[PDB]
């Protein structure tokens, strides 16, 4: 009632019922068109307005997948279907892309296809590789075939500005060093620049509306960061000197996947506990004496809203501002979830600082431990979880003890999700993942060190993955948000580049 809907919301609002329309439409084609209107899903996918169409979208795959031997008929939408079709969760099998595997490792497009086609075609070959799960090799070896391919394009140049910024960007980003909003800004100029694709009927309707969805809900989100930037001058964690200005970063990251303007606290308290669980971290493997590492866990141990008035500044504002920040997400969780969540996410704090202590204590004792000893520890160590659990309760799917145990700990998804980031991280001291496997194999170089624990990364993505798309109880919204901490994770690490995904995500509006 006192605010009205502004131009671009209303503008918006249209293009997405027209863009409901040419859903709908297409289902009335009296034909198998499956891969019509698996392109349109495409679309509206990589430009990351797809939560506007999510009828339209599912009434779409599933005609897709009904006819999913009809619609797989080359490479590009054998492909095409089968990462769209995985990544919804639809029980599709790699071997689709057993029926274009020649010899000598090679992969058959259409022989009439324009090299500009076959390009695209290998394209959606590459990036449907990367979803790949446990032992499907076919996937390794399309993967290998599309980045030479690729590569050799892109060395021989003769091609479009736009399809080889395409190309760029997809052999750059991947799948796992990736959020949906990076993606949906980067084809927001790989499309718009392609004078066909936009004169292609439906596509600029498609282009403009995500556009405008973008730089509408970067406004709500450089609202909310207001609100982030007041807490750390009111919590004072401005002069904590240790600190550092990754809440505004860990607060961009959250923006490029959790979308929608009532889940503002979820973006809120993701770059809240993340910021925290860092400079908790900090205090832990640097600036904090054995002493208040002991004080500090029993403060939590006892829930006390306050350190003894005798430690440093630095750890007394940290643990008050931490206290404040755990309490107002668990009250948040409360609306949503309908119940008392505090005890539960006060046992998730304490499991990651029995972590951070052991850690500790192995440095302190001199105690390099085994490798499997190491990630097991690593796991609630890396804080993955805590940065994970509590923002995602504050969403608006229910997640029950029973439901929550087969997302949180102990499951094997989060398990595989803390073991990203450990892992990754310990790619990217005297107890890390390098020295336990070289205190684990006597005369392995730090090479083989290095090597090994890549390998074991690249397997538990995979299994991260086909476990992530393994249907169950578990609401999709609550693992798709766990799941992208952890590629932003990944993809933070990548950018260790990283002021410009603040830049784009917050602060720099896209041309329309
Ligand atoms: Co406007
Ligand atoms: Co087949
Ligand atoms: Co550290």
């Amino acid at each position: 009632q006192p605010y009205d809907d502004s131009h671009c919301m209303e503008r918006a609002e249209r293009l997405i019922g027209e863009i409901k329309d040419m859903f709908n439409e297409s289902g009335k084609f009296c034909g198998e068109n499956a891969f019509e209107r698996l392109v349109m899903v495409d679309k509206v996918q990589r430009l990351a307005i797809d939560r506007h169409f999510q009828n339209e979208i599912a009434q779409a795959l599933d005609y897709v997948y009904r006819y999913w031997s009809d619609c797989s008929r080359d490479l590009n939408s054998a492909a095409l279907g089968l990462r769209i079709l995985r990544l919804n969760r639809y029980p599709v099998s790699s071997d689709v892309l057993r029926h274009f595997k020649g010899n000598d490792g090679q992969f058959l497009c259409p022989s009439a296809q324009s090299e500009e086609e076959k390009i695209g075609s290998i394209l959606n070959l590459y990036r449907a590789s990367l979803i790949a799960f446990p032992e499907e090799n076919i996937m390794d070896e399309a993967k290998a075939f599309a980045t030479t391919y690729l590569n050799q394009v892109l060395q021989n140049n003769n091609i479009s500005s736009h399809l080889s910024k395409e190309i760029k960007y997809n052999l750059e980003y991947g799948w796992h060093t990736n959020l949906p909003r990076v993606e949906a800004r980067n084809y927001m100029d790989i499309y718009g620049e392609n004078r066909s694709w936009t004169e292609m009927g439906g596509n600029m309707q498609i282009l403009n509306l995500a556009k405008l969805d973008f730089n509408i809900m970067q406004s709500v989100h450089r609202l909310e960061l207001e609100s982030i930037l007041k807490w750390w001058k009111d919590s004072n964690l401005d002069k904590v000197d240790f600190a550092r200005h990754r809440h505004v970063e860990y607060f961009a990251l959250a923006c490029a996947y959790c979308i929608d303007a009532k889940y503002y606290a979820y973006r809120r308290d993701f770059a809240k506990l993340c910021a925290l669980a860092t400079i908790v971290d900090d205090i832990y493997d640097t600036y904090g004496t054995i002493e208040e590492i002991k004080l500090f866990n029993e403060a939590v141990k006892m829930w006390d809203s306050s350190l003894p008035n005798s430690l440093p500044e630095n750890i007394k504002i940290a643990y008050k501002a931490f206290h404040m920040a755990v309490n107002e997400s668990a009250e948040a969780a409360k609306k949503t979830q309908g119940r008392d969540i505090l005890p539960y996410a006060r046992k998730v704090w304490e499991h990651y600082l029995i972590g951070l202590t052991k850690e500790a204590e192995w440095l302190a004792n001199g105690y390099i431990p085994s490798l499997e000893e190491y990630l097991e520890n690593g796991a609630p160590s890396s804080g993955y979880r805590v940065t994970m659990l509590q923002p995602t309760l504050t969403l608006d799917a229910l997640l029950p003890d029973n439901i929550l145990l087969e997302m949180d700990y102990p499951s094997r998804f989060n398990e595989l999700l803390c073991l990203s980031l450990r892992l990754k991280g310990d790619t990217r001291e005297l107890v890390s993942g390098i020295s336990c496997y070289i205190k684990d194999h006597p005369g392995s170089s730090e090479e083989e060190a290095l090597d090994y624990l890549k390998d074991l990364l690249q397997k538990r993505l995979k299994e991260l993955d086909q476990e992530y798309l393994k249907p169950n109880n578990v609401p999709a919204i609550s693992k798709d948000h766990a799941y992208n901490i952890a590629r932003s994770y990944q993809l933070l690490y990548k950018e260790r580049d990283i002021k410009d995904l603040v830049t784009q995500i917050l602060l720099e509006p896209i041309p329309l």
